[PDB]
């Protein structure tokens, strides 16, 4: 997250870390007990298996015990098209089920084909990169963003901070957008560079996947 501001500590119980031995690459949000949600292409090319699954954290840097991490056990895809950009969404099936507590709880989506208007207020976060050659952020990091449809696909939820430069990076891929509460969003990509004050970056649209959400963790 470029431009944005370190959230209070486990503001943000359902945002999930995901990391190799080399740690962070990815964000996700835990949709139940055993289920998370990310950015198909933060999964295409990577060994699932290899993958650790980080619920509770907020310091990245730091050791806390407040963490719960799983394995990859099953991976559910939904016709991931990264030529056309379209359908950036993977759920991943964790080995055992999350204890919920005060640091990790599920996220509330939105109803089947839920768009959002022009002008919706926004929460973008993540632990990607802070900006140029500052490294991904060790504190989870939060953005207010407002929803347009210039300069924006239907196939996509797209977001854009005005009057400066603002907006999600590398390594906030798969991360959530929550918007009036609800999971509308997953981090997709972004165009002129993170934070280019020109274009508006894209989420994979969270509602337009609700009924295939529901098939597989209902
Ligand atoms: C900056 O964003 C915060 C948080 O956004 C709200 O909560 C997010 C989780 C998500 O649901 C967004 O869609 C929401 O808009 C805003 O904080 C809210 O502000 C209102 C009005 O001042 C306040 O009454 C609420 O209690 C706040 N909500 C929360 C959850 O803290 C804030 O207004 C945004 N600022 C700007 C200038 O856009
Ligand atoms: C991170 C990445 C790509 C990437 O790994 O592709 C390699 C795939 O092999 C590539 C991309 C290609 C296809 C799709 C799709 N469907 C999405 C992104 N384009 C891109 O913009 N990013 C990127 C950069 C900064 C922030 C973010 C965001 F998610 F917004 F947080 C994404
Ligand atoms: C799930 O994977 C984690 C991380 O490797 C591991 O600690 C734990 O034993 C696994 N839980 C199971 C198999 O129930």
């Amino acid at each position: 997250i470029v431009g944005g501001r370190r959230a209070r500590p486990h503001a943000w119980p359902f945002m999930v870390s995901l990391q190799l031995r080399g740690g962070h690459f990815c964000g996700a949000t835990l949709i139940a007990p055993n289920f998370v949600m990310s950015a198909a292409h933060c999964v295409a090319n990577v060994n699932v298996r290899a993958v650790r699954v980080v619920l509770g954290a907020h310091n990245l840097s730091r050791r806390e015990p407040t963490r719960q991490v799983f394995a990859v056990q099953r991976i559910f895809e939904n016709g991931y098209d990264p030529v056309n950009l379209l359908n950036d969404i993977v759920i991943l099936q964790l080995n055992g089920s999350a204890t919920i507590n005060a640091n990790v709880q599920v996220a509330q989506l939105p109803a089947q084909g839920r768009r959002l208007g022009n002008g919706v207020q926004c929460l973008a976060m993540g632990w990607g990169l802070l900006g140029r050659n500052r490294g991904i952020a060790s504190v989870l990091q939060e953005l207010n963003v407002t929803v347009v449809t210039s300069l924006c696909r239907r196939s996509n939820v797209c977001t854009l901070v005005r009057g400066r430069q603002a907006g999600v990076c590398f390594g906030d891929s798969g991360s959530p957008l929550v918007c009036n509460g609800l999971i509308h969003g997953i981090a997709s990509f972004v165009r002129g560079g993170c934070a280019s004050g020109l274009y508006p970056d894209a989420f994979a649209p969270v509602a337009q996947f609700v009924n295939w959400i529901d098939s597989i963790i209902q």
